[PDB]
């Protein structure tokens, strides 16, 4: 399949749920991090600054199995330990309204394809 480049005007859903033609801005890559929760229960998408125990912004990730502090989706903060760190690649795009998005390269369409 094909390869997506900056500059490409390409086929996205915008911020209202519709399909529209978008420019790819810049190709970015994010990092996310897994943790185990003390319950058992998994998060394979936070963000490097969610980790409250530690700075990894400035120093980089934890240990594997390192035990952490996470605050979470309901702003409390919960024991952890650390699982590992997945880079992905992704797609910065811009709507003729101005508005932008980072998306998946699954979320993006060529203007020869089909939808969906």
């Amino acid at each position: 399949m094909q390869s997506i480049t900056a500059g490409q005007k390409v086929i996205s859903k915008h911020k209202n749920g519709a399909f529209y033609q978008c420019e790819v801005v810049r190709l970015t890559t994010e990092t996310f991090y897994e943790v185990n929760f003390d319950d058992g229960s998994f998060s394979d998408n936070l963000y490097p600054e969610d980790i409250v125990s530690q700075d990894c912004l400035e120093f980089g990730p934890p240990d594997e199995g390192e035990v952490v502090q996470v605050r979470w989706t309901d702003g409390q903060v919960y024991g952890a330990k650390f699982v590992a760190s997945h880079p992905i690649q992704m797609y910065q795009v811009e709507f003729e309204d101005g508005s932008q998005l980072v998306v998946k390269r699954d979320d993006v369409y060529t203007l020869d394809e089909e939808l969906p």
